[PDB]
């Protein structure tokens, strides 16, 4: 599939990188009114957390040339004015974080785009999580959402645990690496006061609808999950801490077994499994949506257990956006 | 009561700092075979996380003089060889971390010390948590433990929640600040492989018996609590994340009501309460053992909730060591 | 003197904090379109790096009440609209960082303000550095600049070294703490690309005109100094690294003696002096503009030396803004 | 050439990694009487700063098998006892940081090894810096030193600048990333009080003989260089800040010209050159010994300049240890 990407931020750049490192889709256009061609070369080439881009990045003839492939560049604030159709872009990845509504994201279709994938939760667009409910997608859906990075980490795990033991209720906490929405020093945040406090100095409590969203991709869990988060001073990689009450008795060993089996089969590449003495950095640039940490979790009894799963909030999610588009194309 | 302190590390120094700013407890002797008199002046005077000491510190005639009070300095590696008696130390704070058992801490009694307070969990010494079970102490106890910093944060909260609603079962996680036990860069730790990884770069999973210990200071909770921890790159101040099942239905507001009332009454100074948009640094040098964060927590339903409480793992605990000694002296 | 402050950011808030601590000036008005009254209470009360404000802060009948004194709050986006005169503000501290020109800062005059102090370098407004050239100010100056935090650290030191030994030429490097202008993760920064890279992960080279500016407050040094900077992942406190060649031979002990005498006399409170084994945190909330670190520096020979001086980039500078206004008032 | 490595710390592991990542040499033995075979697999496989090993690491029959190549493991505490001879270890990399002297390091020769390379400065062993004085090595030298990481960064640059313009005198400052020698929180380090202070919280001044050592690999510069360092909270990658006086007038562009040609010719792979807007992370895992940052430096005049050069203190140096051995082998 030929793809267009709106917004060249962390998500836009990593989705583009994933498209190229994996070769699964072909990026032929990028739109960003604030980042010009030459700056794009720089931002895509050098990455503090994921390293310098493996391949080539040059600006040739007004176009961004990555690994030899020329990419048309646009500078439109209003997506409706982006000529995706002329660039040959069939699918458009909406990653600005500003057009997450069915209506706003629809603006891309007015330029030639056949379909739009919102790289963020949507209030009305149907949300999908690879490995959990992506087969519920059909050709009538012109605008879809790939949910959030945290939802993509919890949903795969929640599905396995619920199918095998039945989740009566659960509460999650995600210890999250600092994000771009945060501030370097105590600054104005207006909406969320705690988010304005110095990121590198604090452990910051924050709200998140990721746990509740899992009830949307896994209907049986609707109303049985919710949680919150703590933003901590690490550049990348976060972890889900799921405390849940199980319906059927489950020894910790059986939980490991069931998850391991899932990571080697139906959820391979999506849900990972490890028993090694890992730490956050061991998952930097890891493409999994969620990686179960056997040794980190702990059970109180056969019905009350705390499960731990890692996720490169940047890389994993970006790869799922590409995997979602591949699945969609196979349904055309 | 005249006090002696063994080990001049973070706790030894902060307990001494807490003592001098307090009043009724006097430090008259300090032992540390690794830190010489002049180095002690430096380490006690300058503190990266708590600021320069407010008062005077000097090296005079071989003694450490703080705020004018001369302190006898010892350099024994064997606690059995410390002459606490000659120096006048009735109570000895055992804070090295390598003499936590009854059999080892008793050594201080050879030099004349009358009672020994272990500033850490003990495998056999009776453990106490101010505000929770300190009333259980009696004059026959010559060696006691003040438990851990994390246990001192969870116990006060657990007591209030259990007294009013009944904790059926709970699982905690403590997002914990960096400790002197970790390494600056990936280094050796043959016992706990994960703790050897770069502290500033990672979110590090770790085991902790703090939750299980609460079942020791609150017998009714024995076997109903356990948890683990995540070490993150912040210099000080940690937070307890308690997910528990309640027996009696409890609206979040009722929980707020009850906790707040406890902090203004029986647990004043021990358990704090706030509804402000706080972050970890707001508890820097806070002397509370635990401070309930009303806005950070969240409930799934009237019987399943996640409670959040802050604690300056260094300052709070150090002040409780002093408070424990004051209580003991009042029972002599 | 009745003072008004525009912009309630790190400096606006710290200048206000500095003002209340010592009744040198009375803040009677504040303006900031991005921070409403209630948010101001929060931002001023809680400070990650300098601690909770010691005193009281509340929102009463539409005014910000600090330590009892009620403060008129304005929310004008345009400086000209701000009715400084009405509220009773003689001097106005221009700390937004956007109106640093003579032309722009003059707008405060159109509102009733008598004098205007720009808390940042100015392209045309006369710049002053307490202890170095503040004696050059006169009643005809309605708009002045207090230079930069780095210039205030280097100038005092440069003056003493030049007065006694003569600086033939010098090059400085300032290892700087992070500022509100940096990003938490690799993000866009059109004018300064390096400044867009993750602040907590990198040592970031940056340009600075602070060294060249010293030639402006000390005319004899015009064209004899320049330098650059390295932004590093520390919340606050920076250090100047001055490498200079001397005209008159100077043993290192002579440099120490000369700096020590200056800090105890004419530059007391401005230029500090220490021989202790200090690190950056030992200067947190230190009100000096520059503190000479005797043990940190090193000389190659009697004419080529490297001098080290610390400065709390936030606190020191904020106090100098207040000291500058006090001096101005004494000249009215 | 077959190699043995004594010490499996940061240096030992990265030298081993470099050996396989290049294939210039072949590691056949590792001696570390403090790290168990299974722990070695873990420490070599997972690396916080350089990522998971891009290969294979098992533990087949008492040996460490990397990329399908078996390595004999030793737990000998006295180098003399190691059987380098039987294993086929022609050269031994002494990287413990303990056996640095000509005699302590000599302990390896008895074990059957032909030559010993000390991965650290030596008080009496001849020191070499690839690209600067490695041609001075001859077959009579059984024990050699590869100097320090900082010396390997400054020497290449100093050689080029001195060769073309003549360095009259210079003073350097190295802004250094966090090292193992440091402590996570204020701890004991009696020799150097400042090195014991919390690494993640401070900018720590430290002494370094790297600048003076350049006078030993470049004799003409003996006594013309010295400097110091600042430890900052970054995991890896450091930068040299060289302020020097030139004999021959040199415009900044002439310096760029000369350094660039040197990086494309005689010093290719050793001295790098860039004009891009780089930051520390852009040099993570960079194998150069030193990379000139054109845009970061600044000149006061044609005879006084500040030159900036980056170096991955871990990776660059480790690769030079391998390059030194390759050169030695070619002289056999
Ligand atoms: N700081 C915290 O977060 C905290 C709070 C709860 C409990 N604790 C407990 O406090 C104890 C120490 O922690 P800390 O942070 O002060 O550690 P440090 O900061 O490790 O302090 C320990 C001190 O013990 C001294 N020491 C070592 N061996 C000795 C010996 N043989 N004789 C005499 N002195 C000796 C050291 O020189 C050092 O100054 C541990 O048992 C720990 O579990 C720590
Ligand atoms: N913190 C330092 O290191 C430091 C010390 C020396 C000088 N300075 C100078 O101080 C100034 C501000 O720096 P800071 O760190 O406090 O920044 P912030 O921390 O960016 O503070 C600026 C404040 O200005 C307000 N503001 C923005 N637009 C405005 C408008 N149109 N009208 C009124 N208020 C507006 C913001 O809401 C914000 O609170 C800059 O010019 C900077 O160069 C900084």
């Amino acid at each position: 599939v030929k793809v267009g990407v709106n917004g060249f931020g962390r998500i836009g750049r990593l989705v583009t990188r994933a498209a190229f490192n994996s070769g699964k889709v072909d990026v032929v256009a990028i739109n960003d009114p604030f980042i010009d061609l030459h700056y794009m070369v720089y931002m895509f080439q050098y990455d503090s957390t994921h390293g310098k881009f493996h391949g080539t990045v040059k600006a040739e003839n007004g176009k961004l040339v990555i690994n030899g492939k020329a990419i048309t560049i646009f500078q439109e604030r209003d997506p409706a004015n982006i000529k995706w159709g002329d660039a040959g872009a069939e699918y458009v990845v909406e990653s600005t974080g500003v057009f997450t509504t069915m209506e706003k994201a629809g603006a891309h279709l007015k330029g030639g785009a056949k379909r739009v994938i919102i790289s963020a939760p949507s209030a009305d667009a149907p949300m999908f999580v690879m490995g959990v409910n992506h087969e519920k997608y059909d050709n009538s859906l012109k605008i879809v959402s790939n949910a959030s990075c945290t939802t993509n980490c919890l949903a795969p795990l929640a599905k396995v645990i619920h199918d095998h033991f039945g989740i009566v209720e659960g509460l999650m906490t995600t210890v999250h690496a600092i994000t771009a929405t945060q501030k370097t020093v105590d600054g104005p945040s207006g909406k969320l006061w705690r988010d304005g406090r110095g990121a590198a100095q604090n452990i910051i409590p924050a709200s998140t609808g990721a746990a509740k969203a899992v009830g949307k991709v896994i209907p049986e869990l609707n109303g049985k999950l919710t949680g919150m988060a703590f933003r901590v001073p690490t550049p990348n990689v976060s972890v889900v801490d799921l405390t849940c009450r199980l319906e059927k008795a489950a020894k910790y060993d059986d939980i490991k077994k069931v998850v391991k089996q899932a990571s080697e089969g139906p959820l391979k590449g999506i849900l990972g499994y490890t028993e090694d003495q890992v730490v956050s950095c061991d998952f930097n640039s890891d493409t999994h949506s969620s990686t179960f940490d056997a040794g980190a979790g702990i059970a109180l009894n056969d019905h009350f257990v705390k499960l731990i799963s890692w996720y490169d909030n940047e890389f994993g999610y970006s790869n799922r956006v590409v995997d979602l588009m591949v699945h969609m194309a196979s349904k055309e």
